[PDB]
């Protein structure tokens, strides 16, 4: 209802990994970069944006989260940015179970595939689409329904 998306860079072995989590629907997106820098960072929103509705951002200080570089890309794509977590009680507990539950996923996809990307997908599509919460609903539909109403 607010698409407010919280993000974070996190690592599965050598890989980084940037995670944002729309804190409504718990609906998570992930995708593995290069280095943590505030380029890929910029890549990631770019994605994200493109991919779904993002009304505003939020993230810890880090420096590649940071930078005027991000700053005035949320200007320019008109997203709400703030730093410091948390933001609210509510949202910060979506998003360590989230980032719990990725981790969980990853274990178990890694070795059923060639590459770690392929693994993030399936741990996404697992995450998002292959289970329910109250009333069967996968966080993907939860958003899309969000989406729906707007």
């Amino acid at each position: 209802g607010s698409h407010l998306w919280q993000m974070d860079n996190t690592h599965w072995n050598k890989t980084i990994i940037w995670v944002a989590v729309e804190t409504n629907s718990g609906l998570v997106e992930a995708q593995v970069i290069p280095e943590e820098t505030a380029l890929q960072v910029a890549l990631c929103i770019l994605q994200l944006i493109q991919r779904y509705t993002v009304l505003h951002l939020h993230s810890d200080n880090g420096p590649c989260f940071t930078a005027h570089r991000i700053e005035n890309l949320c200007k320019y794509l008109g997203i709400t940015k703030t730093t410091g977590i948390p933001y609210n009680p509510q949202s910060q507990g979506v998003v360590e179970r989230a980032h719990r539950d990725l981790k969980d996923r990853l274990a178990a996809y890694q070795g059923d595939c060639e590459t770690v990307e392929a693994a993030l997908s399936l741990a996404l599509v697992s995450l998002n689409k292959k289970r329910g919460g109250i009333g069967g609903h996968t966080p993907y539909e939860i958003y899309l329904e969000s989406e729906h109403t707007k």
